[PDB]
């Protein structure tokens, strides 16, 4: 009975789960003799090669498959990365941003500066002033604000990293697969002429988060630091990797993304239109030109926690922007701001969801 | 025409891949609408409940699913543990042992003591001497010497840990689904009255056709430490989790374990008979009646490296004890003690494998 405006979930109904299992039988019969065993620690080479081709095609990312590392989550690869990067590196994160990564870095004993955003995303002025060593950025659709970083700002960050040795940018290209605006913008890593960027990718938005498949691409110098480790074991089963590779090479991935691009586009249009009507125009929407969510701000007498406590009662799954407040202070000011995810939201349940949303906002 | 005496986990020839895939289907059907969600960070709860019920009756492990953390393999679970334990904790490991885990700890910048064995396992003598803060131990079937630590030694370790704060015992239970003849002695943590043991288990032996599924059971203090972080995400795919749960609860698992046990019971018997037949009083089989490996000591004038070198020339794959040293600096190998691993040993390969081993142990015949 719940309706879900979650940005963390997907509808199982639009994922071709039967194709996936069919690829799995194919991968299994292809590599039956050795499915049993562990893969190369970075992941199967042929599989790393398929991905390499994919992200070069879609994101213009330039690399050799040996630079790629596959892992069971962005957060296992982020941890590893903190061990490849200089021990005394000062990290910098978007504010607001991904609270888990913030917590991960702190718990690793790192200093994390918090960089505020402007209309173009991560503030280059703040970056220069604070002087961190490594930036963590989400250029395709800033998490959670949704700002698509323009190539002008991408170049600004790439010039910053070039100006001094041992500066790195971690490019978190999370939900970069769908675009409802001018066409794609090549990843920072592709615009880079000096190998200062670590490109991170995941299959959680395109596939299903249940499937724990992610990867990252290392500059050569960090790759040699990884290989010098010797003890690392792969975290994705051999069959999972081969199933993904089969899913992609068969073209099913390409079909799935193209179908979904259209599906999300139209569902996003519907949902917004229904927000503007039900709220009479008295709602502010931001970060809606890409990705699987946007941000909505309301004029109401209620606090964010009131709306959230109430929306929970109306059986509406929804999250407050306060969830993404990195630098702490008792400072909720202005309009309550909520993130509106729509991957998990049914076509049929848009009108009801907006009405439930209205009631939770106003009473 | 290679023959391998080097495997300690099965392969796809041994695994009912079809049963697994069919359980995966059913699990997926049952839990369709929830695949679009990411798991609970400790793993799906009802999965944790299933494993817990299982391990309580097979190993005598006493715990609640609330204390269990599921992960994509033992490495990732060990990595996390080092972050839950005191930063400046000193670790200690058995020698001979799992070198990979030695490097993991060393790369994490930890002090690691190396602790020799006697005929009851990890040396309490050496432990009370070298004074570490946390022990890493394989009490059910030592890796790779095969020693089953007796309860008297388990109690000594337990008492040791209880004596000062910030002392813990990691218990690596890795192949305890296979016990031959006499029933097993339960897991060490079944004796753990003061919450000093962290139980680490895996499905790598009893199953692994590549599956990355392990789990660890935490004492409340470390569990609270874990819940304090708030940033951890499950690494084991939700599909793998539900499948295994179905595999277990459908009964398919015990049926598999029952079959494999007899199969490995046969092979160990048939292999030891053959060793005793071609060698006689010249072979000593040291090791327990458990697991997928044992230790052979040879009464020969060849050195370990000689035998290993003649072994590769006869296309027989084996390892001597010296491989399982954790550390090395200015010394080398030893004298005829090899470990035999028979998880992937064809029955047809037994006599020929034993005949090559005989050749390599003298260089004649
Ligand atoms: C900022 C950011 N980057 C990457 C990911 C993908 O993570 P996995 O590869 O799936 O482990 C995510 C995923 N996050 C959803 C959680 C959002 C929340 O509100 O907690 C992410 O956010
Ligand atoms: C196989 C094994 C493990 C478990 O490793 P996984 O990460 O579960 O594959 C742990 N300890 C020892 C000694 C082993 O041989």
């Amino acid at each position: 009975d719940w309706i879900s405006f979650s940005h963390m979930s997907s509808d199982t109904d639009h994922f071709p789960i039967k194709s996936w299992f069919r690829c799995e039988q194919k991968a299994a019969s292809r590599s039956y003799r050795t499915l049993g065993d562990m893969s190369h620690p970075q992941g199967i080479y042929e599989v790393r090669a398929a991905i390499t081709r994919l992200i070069s095609l879609t994101r213009g990312v330039k690399c050799r498959p040996e630079q790629m590392i596959i892992g069971a989550g962005t957060q296992v690869l982020m941890q590893l990365l903190t061990e490849l990067l200089p021990k005394e590196a000062v990290y910098a994160m978007e504010e607001p941003g991904y609270r888990r990564m913030y917590q991960l870095l702190k718990n690793a004993g790192k200093q994390v500066k918090t960089i505020m955003l402007d209309e173009k995303g991560m503030s280059i002025a703040e970056i220069t002033r604070q002087q961190p060593d490594v930036l963590v950025t989400t250029p395709s659709h800033q998490f959670p604000s949704g700002t698509i970083m323009p190539v002008s700002r991408r170049i600004q960050l790439l010039n910053w990293a070039a100006e001094e040795p041992r500066r790195y940018i971690i490019e978190d290209d999370y939900d970069s697969e769908f675009t409802y605006d001018v066409d794609s913008i090549p990843a920072l890593q592709s615009l880079d002429r000096f190998q200062n960027v670590i490109y991170m990718g995941t299959f959680s938005k395109s596939l299903l988060p249940g499937l724990r498949i992610s990867y990252m691409v290392l500059p050569p110098e960090l790759l040699r630091a990884y290989k010098q480790r010797g003890y690392d074991l792969q975290t994705c089963s051999s069959l999972t990797q081969l199933t993904l590779q089969e899913f992609i090479e068969s073209g099913e991935y390409q079909k799935h993304i193209k179908k979904m691009k259209q599906h999300y586009k139209e569902k996003r249009e519907r949902l917004i239109t229904a927000l503007e009507a039900e709220f009479s125009g008295e709602v502010t929407v931001k970060g809606a030109n890409a990705g699987l969510h946007f941000v909505t701000e309301f004029d109401t007498r209620r606090t964010e926690q009131d709306i959230l406590s109430h929306a929970a009662g109306l059986q509406l799954e929804i999250f407050g922007m306060s969830r993404f407040n990195l630098k702490e202070n008792k400072r909720q000011t202005g309009r309550p701001a909520l993130i509106i995810g729509f991957a998990r939201l049914k076509e049929e349940d848009i009108q009801e969801g907006v009405q439930r949303l209205f009631k939770a906002v106003y009473g």
